[PDB]
């Protein structure tokens, strides 16, 4: 661990609880580990020396800052304060700091000891008594965007309930925090506490939300703390015990943390022929998923991996499914365990026969899990959301788990959660009944009224009116007399499709779709068609975009795939073979069907009026441009050799898909295709590797190698220490996103072991 | 009429279907009359000289513009035009423009001849033979704003089903309309017409959307021209006979004009002490009253006056009660059977036992009725509302028309309307129960769910949430946690008040609000909250404001005190006393609850958690500032002598109401004060009339006086030739609001009968 300090720049000093970047994001990077629900930063400069600032509290559903100097350490000789220098540092796994003088040396390592502890270990070394002193206080403002303040708000004039406190205890001190409901901003129990606990008698005196704590030692010696962020009565009670552990035993849990860590490096940086620079990126890579992953907490029962634990909307434990297979996948080569346990938290929420909510959505898994649970399931939490789900490659990553583990029993635990998720796409998600998907959306308290008519606002001008029924729908539809139309399904459908901005979602500016009718194309031709999934009895189970994507076929073909594989190994050969059969049915589908002969190309087909004369739902939607959609046959291994070679062309065009960065969510030849638009332009790292790993399973490694070295060379702040991000610019590289991005982190370690080389 | 030439501007020569002003008004001010559907211009110039350019539509709710030049004349004498110079004018009733040869002399009449049809009156005097040639064409771009286009869409290719055609026929010709039923812009029946027809045979050419027609006369001669907009079927089979009649005798149907145009300028010119300008500018307001005159047009049985003819959204036979009121008490000074009729037409579709839609509001009176019903009544309207009524001032307006016309039948045609409307708000709008209503809203589709639960969005920084249940709603409102609660039954009661952005409503912006506090007072002052109205049994009424208005006290108060007068009138003894005592009743609550001694002021007052000692419903609103409602005591008659003397001392003095245009609708000193702010700053002619009225009432008329003659020297535009508009800047006089209309032409035609002089 020791051979790569600083991969990511840990450094900060936060002044304010939400010291967001320009996206809201808080813009320093705080260590996590063992999935707890606190992080540390590094000191960087002589204010902050002494101790690691910036405590991050997870407060069930989103990162705040508590302070930024607390529990920070001067030194004192004969009544005079003893000057150091400072160097820190932080390696994977464990934040340090080294302090020096003349007569006195202090080396501070931080490390995780708990789900709920960390554990900082003090190791003084003087030639004669000292006397020792700690500071530290709250926060008192509220908000600032790029170190400058939104407003002059407080956080206790913004949550008069917070109710901050500090008192002192028979071996440190504590803070406590009151109930705080605030939806979007800080959510607490009003049980939860900060505590701070010593292994040597200290003198505290506290002065509102500052304090101060003294002790006096004979000379070179070892201390030890234990810093806890519990957020509940129960948390509280249940970790005394452990701190009493860890103080007992302090070594075991330093010990515990280094061999953990050594392990994941062991593990996972797999690729010999990777470069210095191409390694710090997989451990860039590992530190950034292991930050983000959370042990269980309020309504998820199981260790999982967020978004990004200093995400605006992506911190607590807020989890989703697409984002989970890609996490799985990648973590199923270094930390295993972790890997395992979010895909069971995401499968923990499946819907049950009987449910309470939407008993017609078994299989179903909900969009986005959390420590609330919504108002409609007992709780108070907004992001909790079951409008929608997200493209399944759930097969996909429990089989990559197998691959490593070659766990047998992993795969029996796994297998009929899969299965009745694969159920319930063909149930809920296929309005013609063909067999292939669409995306689409549930029936909904945001989506229908409560007779179980579909609702949508039609704008014209300044004029909004909402109305509801899938009949009026469709007679305004006929009219297009509206500037646009917003049908909260349809929206959850553009989430549902992973790519809520795509342009073959019929997604597209005024600029660029004037441009698209004066070069001879018709506005209707962007305008996607929505309809209603009911079962032969009239029941509604959801809504379907009159459209079947490439992908979501290719990831449907990849289920199958898999899920043939799974049998085979559970000893089902009938159900082995129904999967067999499915997987080539949609094979020839998507060949038949997706593939325009014309521009070499797969594209998504609109559900017509009606069918063509070889079966198909209809012609492609060549129109609207290519995307990474197109290689998502050869990804998934849907497509011919033919058609492959067809489309690595296209991908290795200069005017397509080939620049800067290439594979781009939009080839430049696109009508609506913007360097800056993140699904119409932008490169994601999850698309890039989909489609170097296409390439290659064609025959195209080489080329996907070149394509990965122009990735290397080209994607912005790569080698830099910065957080990673979300995408990139396709003509310039530039960086956009949340830092500390999973998805981004997970493909980005794929790359460093399939296509990054000397 | 020939004594007032030009008074308003109806030049013009429109080049755009919307060709509208910054405001998306019609920037052109058409001649309308005897009620019918289309207008004409005058022409500007060389270009339109030879006929009446800018023939305007009333599409059953809009104003658009069909052609610029449409049937103009042009002379020809071997083969060369005959070069003209032009002359060109309106009067109060009809249009008129010279052609002046040196040979040859043209002298063009137009008037109204029935609620569907003008005539044009062609006089040619030539001393040679000639050949006539009559031309014109459909315009064909959409949009444009003060000259520039809002784009290059066209008619036709925005409006694909319009497919206007232009037909000859053997006395003329005709432009047919294809169906179109855009809500917002262009509404037809796909039957409608446009018809030309003359006195004497024309041979007419048609190229596309233009035409030509010839004709060759011996010498010195008059013809006869009728244009129609006729918007069904059987507008257009009834309309033949009137033109054959027209055409038979139209030399009776050009006197009849005039006579009728004589008559309203005898009956309304009735102030001798007025000067030339202030005379005029009655004219304009009969001009104004009368062009927005409306005669019966489908759901609207009867004729009715709407806000303005030239209004972006106050166009058609739209009609609003409040409008209503005012535009009938003037003109039951110059035009009784129309002001009769107007208020008629709101009362056609007062709520009766029984209704299918809203049978818990037997009473109610809708706040707009337009051609098309809504669609809960079978129609495809959508200005069509329910959501609300107005401010009361019904029993005023149909007493003035008793104080004109002497007309007891008509007193009790309108008396048990009105008590209908009077017990209405006594069960619907008396959340607290103790006589005094409130502002509301009704249940409708946009303000609750099926199952009656208020509908309400919480939005905090990008966050929305759609919430229902008043028991949520207060929760809400309890923690304050959001940056705006948007509640459509509460923006619905905002328009019940007339005054949609009044700082007695809680409408200030995030500076002044900022600013209030930072001078000591809470954000929670501004904050009005809402209530629902259920009946004995459960039943949901409606909802109230938890504020009674101080206005809406003083018109209930003009209501009984209206009601007791007519009661009489009608030889109602008992039922007058009852009104008398409930009046009473009100006044005493007006003066003691709404009355300020400290700023000697009335406002409105919270309905408190629970009522004060004295039985008042809560303390006044002071910290909200003064408004205009602080001297509706006065004008209603409610107000003690010693409260109304301590108001007009307030009304006049220059720091608080006495400004460069004098009673705006927020005191200088009102925190929330906007000198361009509609309803916090602007002065409104009706809010200044009752302001003059009500110190008249208590012995200050030389001080409205005085107040008059300020106003008729400040309010910009008044004495020149543009079109009447909404408001003024109390400080500058600037004006602003759509042209052409009703209640400011109602109320300065008002001030010129009681207080313009020399
Ligand atoms: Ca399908
Ligand atoms: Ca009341």
């Amino acid at each position: 661990a020791d051979n790569y300090k600083n991969v990511i720049n840990r450094t900060g000093a936060p002044q304010y609880m939400k010291d967001y970047d320009y996206d809201d994001h808080q813009r320093f990077n705080p260590f996590f580990d063992l999935g707890a629900w606190h992080g540390h930063l590094l000191p960087d400069g002589p204010n902050t020396m002494g101790g690691f600032p910036g405590v991050a509290l997870l407060t069930e559903e989103y990162i705040n800052f508590m302070a930024s100097n607390f529990d920070r350490l001067t030194v004192w000789q004969d009544g005079k304060k003893v000057d150091f220098t400072l160097e820190a540092y932080s390696i994977p796994g464990a934040l340090v700091q080294k302090l020096t003088a003349k007569d006195v040396q202090v080396e501070m390592t931080l490390r995780f000891a708990t789900p709920r502890t960390s554990l900082l270990e003090t190791k003084i070394t003087s030639n004669k008594p000292l006397d020792l002193v700690w500071d530290g206080e709250l926060l008192e403002k509220l908000e600032a965007k790029e170190g400058k303040p939104l407003s002059d708000k407080t956080i206790a004039g913004e949550y008069p309930d917070y109710q901050r406190k500090i008192s002192a205890t028979r071996d440190g001190l504590k803070v406590t925090f009151g109930k705080v409901r605030a939806t979007w901003d800080l959510l607490t129990s009003g049980e939860s506490e900060y505590q701070v606990h010593k292994s040597l008698p200290v003198q505290t005196e506290i002065n509102g939300n500052r304090f101060t704590s003294k002790a006096h030692i004979n000379g070179s010696t070892t201390l030890y703390t234990t810093y806890s962020h519990l957020l509940t009565a129960q948390e509280v009670s249940k970790e005394q015990m452990q701190i009493r552990d860890i103080l007992a035993r302090p070594a075991f849990y330093l010990t515990a943390s280094q061999q953990r860590w050594e392990e994941y490096l062991k593990k996972g940086l797999t690729n010999p022929d990777a470069t210095p620079e191409q390694t710090r990126v997989a451990v860039k890579a590992i530190e950034t998923l292991n930050g983000n992953w959370r042990s269980p907490g309020g309504a998820v029962k199981f260790n999982t991996v967020t978004p990004s634990v200093t995400g605006r909307w992506f911190s607590g434990n807020q989890t989703w499914p697409w984002d989970t297979w890609k996490q799985a996948f990648a973590m199923a080569h270094f930390n295993p365990d972790i890997a395992k346990e979010n895909i069971r938290a995401v499968f923990s929420w499946q819907i049950q026969p009987g449910d309470s909510v939407r008993p017609q959505d078994v299989g179903f898994v909900p969009d986005l899990i959390a420590w609330n649970l919504s108002p409609e399931r007992g709780g108070d939490g907004g992001n909790w959301n079951e409008r929608n789900t997200k493209p399944s490659l759930a097969a996909w990553s429990v089989m990559e788990v197998y691959n490593v583990t070659q766990d047998k029993t992993w795969v029996a635990e796994m297998y009929p959660k899969l299965v009745a998720y694969h159920d319930w796409w063909l149930r809920n998600r296929d309005h013609n009944g063909n067999g292939v998907p669409e995306y689409g959306a549930t029936r909904d308290k945001a989506h229908n009224t409560e007779s179980g008519e579909m609702l949508f606002t039609v704008k014209k001008g300044d004029k909004e009116e909402t109305q509801s029924g899938l009949n009026n729908y469709a007679r305004v539809v006929e009219k297009g007399q509206y500037d646009s139309l917003e049908i909260p399904a349809q929206v959850a459908a553009s989430w549902e499709s992973g790519r809520d901005d795509a342009a073959v979602f019929g997604f597209i500016d005024k600029e660029q779709l004037d441009k698209y009718v004066a070069n001879g194309g018709k506005r209707s031709d962007w305008t996607v068609k929505f309809a209603e999934n009911r079962s032969q009895d009239g029941t509604l189970l959801g809504y379907s975009l009159l459209q079947e994507s490439v992908d979501q076929a290719s990831y449907m073909y990849s289920d199958n795939h898999y899920l043939a594989e799974m049998a085979t190994i559970l000893g089902k050969p009938e159900e082995a073979k129904r999967y067999r059969q499915l997987a080539q049915q949609l094979a020839d589908y998507i060949n038949t069907c997706m593939f325009d002969p014309t521009t070499q190309f797969y594209y998504d087909v609109r559900i017509e009026d009606k069918p063509l004369a070889n079966g198909c739902a209809g012609k492609p939607i060549v129109e609207r441009g290519k995307g990474p959609e197109g290689w998502s046959p050869l990804f998934n291994g849907a497509a011919t050799q033919a058609n492959a070679d067809a489309v690595v062309k296209v991908m290795l065009d200069p005017k397509e898909f080939n620049t800067f960065v290439p594979l781009g969510t939009a080839a430049l030849t696109n009508p609506a295709f913007g360097a800056d638009i993140y699904w119409r332009g932008r490169v994601w790292v999850d698309q890039f590797w989909f489609g170097l790993k296409g390439m290659e399973r064609y025959g195209y490694r080489d080329d996907a190698l070149k394509l990965a070295d122009t990735f290397f060379r080209h994607a912005k702040g790569l080698t830099a220490d910065g957080p990673i991000q979300e995408n990139y610019n396709p003509l310039t590289g530039a960086q956009q996103g949340a830092p500390n991005f999973s998805w981004s982190a997970a493909h980005l370690y794929m790359l460093y072991n399939d296509f990054f080389r000397k």
